[PDB]
């Protein structure tokens, strides 16, 4: 074993973005970058062909809500992925037929941005302004909705993921 080295930092704030016409200078509050770098999740109903091709794309990074806890507590079209610390999270989304495994640096720490007290406060999530290309998704794993668990033959690597740390 050996004690785990620190993150590799970048400059750019929104890296791995998957659309850069994200505006950081619109983002309230003022963001606390996630300075880590582990494994992050995200339940998406939308599947690996098209998810590996793409990245992750947000919806409106011209128009979208670029406030973190509107965003967060009432889900309108914004300039967010979002994504989870919590690998398990997969298990309170119904219905939600793929846990995504990510590779991404920064991204917006909701909690450490607007506090832990929120009614969202459990989903402890970072939010990826301008989303995340393919080349930070690190695969897949397909979710059994009647158990609520991953079907771990059937999980996917992305062949585009390229490590960095």
């Amino acid at each position: 074993k050996a004690a785990a080295p620190a993150c590799p930092r970048f400059d750019d704030p929104v890296h791995a973005a998957a659309d850069p016409r994200v505006d950081v200078e619109r983002i309230t509050p003022d963001p606390v970058w996630r300075t880590t770098c582990g494994t992050l999740y995200r339940s998406d109903s939308r599947g690996p062909a098209v998810v590996f091709e793409q990245g992750f794309l947000p919806k409106d990074v011209i128009d979208g809500q670029y406030d973190i806890e509107s965003y967060v507590l009432v889900n309108q079209p914004s300039p967010y992925v979002s994504t989870t610390y919590d690998h398990d999270l997969y298990k309170t989304w119904y219905k939600s037929g793929y846990n995504y495994y990510i590779d991404a640096p920064g991204g917006v720490d909701v909690n450490k941005t607007i506090g832990d007290r929120h009614k969202a406060a459990d989903q402890v999530e970072v939010a990826f302004p301008g989303g995340i290309r393919t080349e930070f998704v690190i695969g897949v794993c397909p979710v059994d909705k009647k158990t609520r668990t991953e079907k771990m033959s059937e999980c996917v690597g992305n062949p585009h993921y390229e490590p960095w740390h």
